[PDB]
């Protein structure tokens, strides 16, 4: 997975953006750039990959109660594990809309 510097030139980061300039496939370039602040987090002062999903190792997950998300999650040893968070902690009703804050 990734190697872009191996192709790109001109790189550079800025807050949280990576910009580079990258070679097509076809010949030429393109500049494009891309928020790291959703693919990385700081754990306890180490900067980490950000996991894309939690579906990969969690099953049967359901909705407990109104607000209550439960599964059952894979732990470090690869035992799954019964497990909850409540959804009202970050999820709230804009104006009928849905939306983390």
């Amino acid at each position: 997975l990734g190697k872009f510097s191996q192709t790109c030139y001109n790189s550079a980061i800025q807050g949280s953006v990576l910009t580079s300039t990258c070679e097509r496939t076809n010949g030429g370039y393109n500049t494009s750039s891309i928020d790291l602040n959703s693919v990385i987090e700081n754990v306890d002062g180490s900067l980490k990959w950000q996991p894309s999903n939690f579906i990969e190792t969690c099953r049967n997950t359901q909705l407990a109660g109104s607000s209550e998300l439960a599964a059952e999650c894979k732990t470090r040893a690869q035992q799954f594990v019964s497990t909850k968070i409540n959804l009202d902690d970050h999820i709230a009703n804009i104006d009928g809309t849905l939306k983390y804050e």
